[PDB]
């Protein structure tokens, strides 16, 4: 007759034990009698046995930095075995906090990148990557790109397609993403891929043509930057709007006393470049718009038409500026990720 076997998902004596799994104990020929498991100053760990007496697991999140001590006996027919393991957690040199956007049920548009922001430089990117676990349906290939030390993107090769779910699981919690720095919690999102709107503003005809689902539906007389500060071509992704908002140039480099630099208050703004670019209501030029670039490059249009595009478009549709002066918006600007060519964005740059 045999004697019950105990298997723990953690040896007796281990140190830097992850904290990303639970603890686990099972019994072979025989059953579980008794488990506990129980921190550094005696507070049980919380945990639940299988009905069928063979699997134990914790049940809660473990700490860094944390001596566990697991006690569990398993009784057969042929006799009893016990166990006493004691084991520490991963002791972080630092936490750092992930931020994904966008926002949890949201429905954005069809350029609408994955974004995942870390609090801090990640200096093992691809265990940052391995992390986090993104579903489609209908399923569609992506890859992460890094815009900068601590944000991480992920997207398709084309726009998204309509009807599109996605899912954003980042767990970081008990990950060493590198130099001791270990995820201070896991985060979730799922949004939704709505209506394919894409605004089009053409420099040779001064007008922001917007097209939702093929049809053009708005067509706005614009005024962009002027040569000297010129609208960047390519394709910007919208992000966030706001019924008015004080555009200061100094958020973005440029002093507000130097001979680029302004400080306005201006209504029914829709950033669509983290550089700055916005479009937004433009009483003052109406005049010129139609015909001529007055702007530090922003897309200046009529008080109707920017609450129109505040109304009508949402975080994640697109805008697309072509024939302008200025050069292409950087693919690391924020809100650029679609001017990098696929095979770059695939090839990714986790090192």
């Amino acid at each position: 007759l045999l004697v019950p076997k105990l298997t723990a998902s953690v040896t007796d004596g281990a140190v830097g034990v992850t904290v990303d799994a639970p603890v686990s104990v099972t019994a072979a020929d025989g059953v579980l009698a008794a488990v506990t498991m129980v921190n550094d100053n005696g507070r049980p760990v919380a945990g639940r046995l299988s009905p069928d007496g063979l699997r134990w697991s914790t049940t809660e999140q473990l700490g860094y930095n944390r001596r566990y001590t697991l006690n569990a006996t398993a009784l057969g027919l042929g006799g009893a075995a016990t166990r006493q393991l004691t084991f520490q957690t991963s002791s972080p040199a630092h936490l750092t906090m992930p931020y994904v956007m966008p926002g949890d049920g949201e429905v954005v548009g069809v350029g609408e990148p994955v974004a995942i922001r870390f609090d801090e430089n990640i200096a093992d990117r691809g265990a940052a990557e391995k992390a986090i676990k993104i579903t489609t349906n209908p399923p569609v290939e992506g890859a992460f790109y890094w815009l900068n030390n601590r944000e991480v993107r992920w997207r398709p090769e084309h726009f998204w397609k309509p009807g599109t779910a996605v899912d954003v699981a980042v767990n970081t919690y008990g990950v060493d993403l590198g130099e001791g720095m270990f995820g201070e919690d896991n985060v979730q999102t799922h949004f939704t891929i709505g209506d394919e709107v894409i605004a089009t503003a053409d420099d040779n005809t001064k007008i922001l043509t917007v097209r939702v689902n093929g049809e053009v539906v708005k067509s706005m007389p614009t005024s962009m930057g002027k040569d000297s500060t010129p609208t960047a071509n390519g394709i910007y992704i919208v992000g966030s709007r706001y019924k008015h908002i004080i555009m200061d140039s100094s958020t973005y480099g440029v002093p507000v006393n130097s001979p680029n630099g302004y400080r306005t208050d201006v209504d029914w703004a829709t950033q669509i470049s983290y550089s700055g670019v916005f479009v937004h209501s433009a009483p003052w030029s109406v005049g010129a718009q139609g015909h001529t670039n007055t702007s530090h490059g922003c897309l200046n249009v009529s008080p109707s038409n920017a609450q129109w595009f505040y109304d009508h478009v949402k975080r994640g549709d697109i805008v697309e500026v072509v024939n302008t002066v200025g050069g292409t918006l950087p693919g690391i600007d924020g809100l650029g990720d679609w001017n990098i060519p696929w095979d770059q964005w695939r090839a990714g740059n986790a090192k």
